[PDB]
């Protein structure tokens, strides 16, 4: 038992700002999100093969503290116990993520059974207690074995082992799994992966594992695009008239705020929007990549044949849109013009405050600015542009310092107020035409935050780390009472 602070009732909770399920489209669903290495454990056992991460962590000072995430939060063996807190906090889904190489240790060929057995347990678990599953394919966590062969996502051979993974996840799990993304972000796996080596497998212009941010972004960028692709047409082909389920992508999109009215202002916002969301939305919908890529980049994007084309657009059923802040952006001056990296190809600038007010409180994250009119902002432009697809707002949240205890922990009114403001400026959207079915928090457990490792808690439920007890948040309840 922990410090009597820890069992203050927080009146935050019950102040759900209007909002209610009565205040959302029927049948709207409200869930939490997580992503396989960030919450399983068992890195290296079960079976599971490494994936690129696993390589990654081993260089010293690459986490803080040189933590893993062989363990993390224990969902492998936990998952009964972080099911039951999702009923009885009221969501209606949960979205997780499947390890490739949990199942394909090596990427393709040989199966391993008892990672297969794992992931039906999970969703034979969800399904027995009213959980709608929401199945990722892929967050973050190549099979090493894909990298060593022929670099991952910088070979066309990505493609064909991606989408036969797909398959083999469809015909094994679609029979109560009827909600599918291919890929969590690929903007990220394509930038932080290949354009600043941030993550996983850290590849970059200036980088200790080789690389180049001129070029290799977009190559990665265009085969996550046709593995995409290519998964799409195994489901709809072979699953989807008899599964009847559906099946789209997950893109990060922050909200780009021109500085000012001016027309370079606003250009300057819409080139960001390009190269950020059209890059991946652009061929998705109109089965070809942003004017301005084309002609910033030049050839350095590879371009699509008319079949590929063809098999790329339309290829969803949805977009899930993953949301957390806003930035000004202005125009930077003249350009340089000789090739740099993925990010200078925007040609920005950034501002963080106007007028000397700040955008917004920030969160943790050096990233995460509290913003919450940008997610409305988000939405609209989305419709606006896009001919108002199906959407999910697929996830949304904010993170605490992990050096916290227990008792300073659960009290997040900071993280309440995000919710309640971001699930209003949301609300606003969807009441003037927005076709938004979902919405989903990250996330449930506090976890292994990537480059951050321990020191960012994103969860609205804490975990200390050191017996892996579970304590709901303020935030959690807030929920609670708001979706009842
Ligand atoms: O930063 C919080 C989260 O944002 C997105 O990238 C998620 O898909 C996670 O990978 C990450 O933990």
């Amino acid at each position: 038992a922990a410090a009597p602070f820890t069992y203050w009732l927080n009146p935050e909770i019950y102040d759900a700002g209007g909002l209610s399920r009565r205040a959302f489209p029927e049948g709207f669903v409200f869930g939490t999100a997580a992503s396989a290495y960030q919450v399983e454990g068992m890195a290296k056992q079960g079976g599971r093969g490494p994936s690129i991460w696993d390589a990654f962590i081993e260089k010293p000072g690459t986490i803080p503290n040189n933590a893993t995430a062989d363990v993390t939060v224990d969902e492998y063996h936990r998952y009964k116990e972080d099911v039951n807190i999702m009923k009885n906090m009221g969501f209606d889904a949960y979205r997780f993520s499947i390890s490739w190489s949990r199942i394909f240790p090596n990427g393709t060929g040989m199966v391993n059974q008892e990672g297969v057995d794992y992931y039906n347990r999970l969703i034979d678990y969800m399904v027995k207690k009213g959980i709608k599953p929401y199945a990722n394919l892929y967050h973050y966590d190549l099979p090493l074995a894909l990298h060593e062969q022929y670099l991952g996502w910088l070979s066309p051979n990505i493609v064909e082992a991606f989408a036969d993974y797909a398959d083999f996840c469809f015909q094994t799990f679609g029979d109560r799994v009827k909600d599918w993304f291919t890929f969590n972000e690929p903007r990220c796996v394509a930038a932080l992966g290949y354009d600043n080596g941030f993550h996983a497998p850290g590849r970059c212009s200036g980088c200790d594992a080789g690389g180049n941010s001129t070029t290799e972004p977009y190559l990665a960028a265009h085969h996550l695009i046709l593995s995409h692709a290519a998964a799409v047409k195994r489901y709809r082909e072979k699953y989807q008239l008899y599964q009847k389920g559906r099946i789209g992508i997950l893109l990060d999109f922050v909200w780009y705020e021109p500085f000012s009215d001016s027309n370079a202002d606003r250009a300057a916002a819409q080139r960001a929007r390009d190269f950020h969301l059209g890059w991946f939305l652009d061929p998705i919908i109109h089965g070809r990549y942003p004017y301005s890529m084309l002609e910033i980049v030049k050839d350095r994007m590879p371009t699509f044949s008319d079949e590929e084309s063809r098999m790329v657009k339309d290829s969803i059923d949805y977009v899930g849109i993953n949301h957390y802040t806003s930035f000004y952006m202005k125009d930077p001056g003249p350009w340089n013009l000789t090739p740099t990296s993925y990010q200078d190809d925007w040609h920005v600038g950034f501002a963080y405050e106007r007028n000397g007010v700040p955008i917004g409180a920030q969160a943790n994250s050096y990233w995460l600015y509290i913003v919450p009119w940008g997610i409305n902002k988000a939405v609209t432009y989305v419709k606006e542009t896009y001919g108002n697809p199906t959407m999910i707002l697929s996830e949304n949240g904010m993170d605490q310092p992990g050096n916290v205890s227990i008792t300073q922990g659960v009290h997040d009114t900071v993280r309440i107020r995000y919710y309640r403001n971001y699930i209003t400026e949301l609300k606003k959207a969807i009441d003037d035409g927005a076709k938004v079915i979902g919405y989903f928090a990250w996330s449930l457990l506090d976890n292994f935050e990537w480059r951050l490792g321990y020191t960012s808690r994103f969860g609205i439920v804490y975990v200390d780390y050191k017996t892996l007890k579970r304590y709901p948040k303020d935030s959690a309840f807030w929920f609670k009472n708001m979706l009842s």
